[PDB]
């Protein structure tokens, strides 16, 4: 890929992040945040390190300004913010790992998605239940109740992305 391809890839992926960071799931009128596909298929594709570290500060200056500028909630800003960036980096790491077996493909990715969703939900989710400051009385029941409702629409959105990744790459493949 020329320098070129490589601008036009990060612009798109900025882009994506900016386009869908205001909505965790699809609605009628928009697309739902591609940031946990983006990171994981990172893993996947990507060699260079510093991507993953600069990606995220795109979420952070994006996430301000849609809240400062944009009019957008900030409810969901708290000081389990930053639990973000671990669940950022096991999705990447989930998305190297499934790379490194199977250097066919497919019942082995669902599997690894969804262990790989499940540390991102806990870290998140969990982070924010337990650490936002907005629950007095976080149980390990509490945990799992929230767990129960937001892991399916979360990972149904990593798999819409995810799974548009898959039938591009076999495409292209054949071309
Ligand atoms: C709604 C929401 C939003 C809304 C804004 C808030 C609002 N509109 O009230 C929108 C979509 C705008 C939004 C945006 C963001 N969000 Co938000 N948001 C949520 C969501 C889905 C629920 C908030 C919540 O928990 N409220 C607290 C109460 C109301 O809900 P609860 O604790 O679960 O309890 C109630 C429900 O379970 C309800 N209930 C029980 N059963 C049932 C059944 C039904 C049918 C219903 C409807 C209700 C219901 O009753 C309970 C009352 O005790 C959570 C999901 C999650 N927790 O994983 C994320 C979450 C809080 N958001 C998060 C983040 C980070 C953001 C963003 C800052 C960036 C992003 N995309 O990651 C953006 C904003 C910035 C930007 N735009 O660029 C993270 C926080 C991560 C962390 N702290 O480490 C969370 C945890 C998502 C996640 N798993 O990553 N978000
Ligand atoms: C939003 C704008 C996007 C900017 C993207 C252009 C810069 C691309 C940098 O190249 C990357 O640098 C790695 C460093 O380790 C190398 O391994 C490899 O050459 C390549 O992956
Ligand atoms: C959302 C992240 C998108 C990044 C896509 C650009 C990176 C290009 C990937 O190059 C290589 O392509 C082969 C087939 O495409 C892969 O098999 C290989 O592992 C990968 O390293
Ligand atoms: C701010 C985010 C920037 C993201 C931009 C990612 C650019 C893609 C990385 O470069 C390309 O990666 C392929 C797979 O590693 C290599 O096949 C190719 O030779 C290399 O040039
Ligand atoms: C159930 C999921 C558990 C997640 C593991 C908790 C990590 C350590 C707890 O410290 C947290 O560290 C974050 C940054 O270090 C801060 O954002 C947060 O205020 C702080 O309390
Ligand atoms: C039956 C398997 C063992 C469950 C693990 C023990 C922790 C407490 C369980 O939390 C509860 O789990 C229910 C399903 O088990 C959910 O429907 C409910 O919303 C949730 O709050």
């Amino acid at each position: 890929l020329t320098r070129r391809q490589q601008i036009a890839i990060g612009f798109v992926l900025v882009l994506m992040m900016l386009l869908t960071r205001s909505h965790h799931w699809a609605s009628i009128h928009s697309l739902p945040d591609a940031s946990w596909a983006i990171f994981f298929l990172l893993g996947v594709y990507v060699r260079a390190l510093w991507v993953v570290p600069a990606l995220i500060a795109a979420s952070v200056v994006i996430d301000y300004v849609a809240i400062t500028w944009g009019g957008v909630s900030d409810f969901c800003v708290s000081p389990a913010y930053w639990l973000l960036i671990p669940a950022y980096l096991a999705l990447f790491a989930g998305g190297r790992f499934y790379a490194r077996g199977h250097s066919l493909g497919l019942f082995r990715l669902a599997g690894v998605a969804l262990a790989v969703v499940a540390v991102a939900q806990l870290l998140t989710t969990g982070g924010f239940y337990f650490y936002s400051g907005r629950f007095a009385d976080p149980t390990l029941a509490g945990l799992v109740l929230r767990l129960e409702k937001y892991f399916p629409p979360m990972l149904g959105t990593f798999a819409l992305y995810v799974g548009l990744a898959a039938t591009v790459h076999v495409a292209l493949a054949a071309v």
